[PDB]
């Protein structure tokens, strides 16, 4: 249950995934993998991660407004630290 890091670029439509959670203790988790986005192509990313950073932003207490920004925020390469936390998801 190590997290990985994963690296992914931006996409017209975007990165390719959705989250949840940031609220009542639950953190950002990787809700919905769009088929054949940049999420979906890095072979790294599932439903069920939880999104730990985002180009090293904390996100392990953040708000779901505060995670979807720094997913638009952080550009054309991004970098995400993910665990994959079933259990929890």
């Amino acid at each position: 249950r190590e997290p990985r890091r994963i690296v992914i670029h931006r996409g017209s439509t975007g990165l390719g995934f959705n989250i949840v959670g940031g609220e009542d203790g639950e953190g950002i988790f990787i809700s919905f993998i769009l088929a054949g986005g940049p999420a979906d192509l890095s072979g790294e990313l599932r439903k069920g991660d939880q999104i730990l950073s985002v180009n090293g932003v904390d996100l392990r207490n953040a708000s779901h407004e505060q995670a979807a920004i720094a997913l638009k925020n952080a550009g054309q390469t991004v970098t995400i630290i993910a665990q994959y936390k079933p259990e929890e998801y």
